[PDB]
């Protein structure tokens, strides 16, 4: 009758810490999961103290998730290999820029039948086209992979406000097991099988949200923001269908990972906040990230840069106006006030 699976949370930021509240509590409540939940924490010096000691002592990662405690059973562990050594389930939740290295170090040190689920929002590019982050993680570490994507602003999740998420998993058994580990009476999960489409949604919505922030930065309102979300979704489906392997069904975009995450993000996401300030101050995105997010990371612009690269290697840049408009305003120096023009001209269908 099975042993309890050990869970390792790789990452500890805003979303990561919020996910630890959920997981820490479920592992502690459910026999199937070992109560000892480890969390890899990239060590930091917070006023002389090591962040890993603060967490294991005060059970709170206030720098990244203020006003919330973490279940006492979540252990902070600075060495990622150690944190992951005995894990059966590995939740990958860290900003895009950091997984490669993490994977460099875990390769070959994971338990035999370990599996993983990625919560990361973004995309890489492969020797030939789009390469999903879960695929990258899955191939380097040699483990089966799932993805958890939905409209989940962390602060709200941490506050237990009602919300849902989508888990993409090909294996039914695993799909249900991961759902038992993540579901809360306020964190409702639907499991679907096209991992790819679900993941890509999480990645592309952040680019759209940068655009929404620009329009807020130009003084627009809801009718405009809705347009931006609608046109962004039109580009997302079209883009998913072109570059994703296997069938891409529009129905999947009606899941939380799609229309919902696109909405919540465009209204209260970090990408929207920094995007608006970019529109108002003219400062660099990098500078705004440092000045405004107290250490948290942006994914929207870097993702747009990735899209640019994927699209240009196929001379299809002219095909995704809204996406490319976000990229040009962030990186080429195109005046933000010109953003509206890409909406006014946007193709009616794609
Ligand atoms: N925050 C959210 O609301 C929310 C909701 C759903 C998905 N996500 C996604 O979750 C993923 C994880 O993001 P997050 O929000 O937990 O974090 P952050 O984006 O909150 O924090 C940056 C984090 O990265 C780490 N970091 C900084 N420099 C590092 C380095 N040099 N090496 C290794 N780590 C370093 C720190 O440990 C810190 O916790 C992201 O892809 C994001 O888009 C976030």
């Amino acid at each position: 009758s099975m042993a309890s699976k050990k869970v390792c949370i790789v990452g500890s930021g805003n979303w990561g810490s919020a996910i630890a509240k959920i997981v820490g509590g479920n592992a502690a409540q459910l026999a199937q999961f070992d109560p000892r939940v480890t969390m890899w924490v990239f060590e930091e010096d917070i006023g002389g103290k090591k962040l890993t000691e603060i967490i294991n002592t005060q059970h709170e990662n206030v720098k990244y998730l203020p006003g919330h405690k973490l279940p006492p059973n979540v252990v902070a562990v600075p060495d990622v290999v150690q944190a992951a050594e005995d894990a059966d389930i590995l939740i990958f939740v860290v900003p895009h820029q950091f997984i490669g290295k993490i994977c460099d170090q875990l390769k070959g040190h994971l338990k035999a039948n370990a599996t993983g689920i990625s919560l990361i929002k973004g995309v890489d590019e492969g020797p030939n086209g789009l390469k999903l982050i879960s695929e990258v993680i899955g191939e380097r570490l040699g483990i089966p992979m799932s993805v958890l994507m939905g409209a989940n602003i962390a602060s709200e999740v941490a506050d237990e406000k009602f919300c849902e998420t989508t888990i993409g998993c090909k294996d039914p058994a695993q799909g249900q097991l991961l759902k038992e580990l993540m579901q809360t009476p306020n964190f409702r999960i639907t499991v679907v099988q096209e991992v790819d489409t679900v993941e890509i949604c999480g990645a592309l919505k952040n680019v759209v949200a940068v655009g929404a922030g620009f329009c807020d930065g130009l003084g627009f309102g809801d009718n405009t923001k809705a347009a931006v979300i609608r046109l962004g979704l039109m580009e997302m489906i079209a883009f998913a269908k072109l570059f994703c392997s296997g069938p891409v069904s529009s129905a999947t975009f009606l899941e939380s990972c799609g229309v919902a995450d696109l909405i919540t993000t465009c209204y209260g996401g970090r990408n929207r906040k920094v995007a608006e300030a970019f529109a108002r101050t003219g400062k660099s995105i990098e500078q705004l990230e440092k000045e405004l997010l107290n250490g948290q990371k942006l994914q929207g612009p870097e993702t747009a840069r990735e899209l640019y690269s994927i699209l240009q290697h196929k001379g299809l840049v002219d095909k995704f106006p809204l996406f490319m408009a976000v990229y040009k305003v962030c990186y080429e120096g195109q005046p933000v006030g010109e953003f509206i023009h890409c909406l006014q001209n946007h193709p009616e269908h794609m």
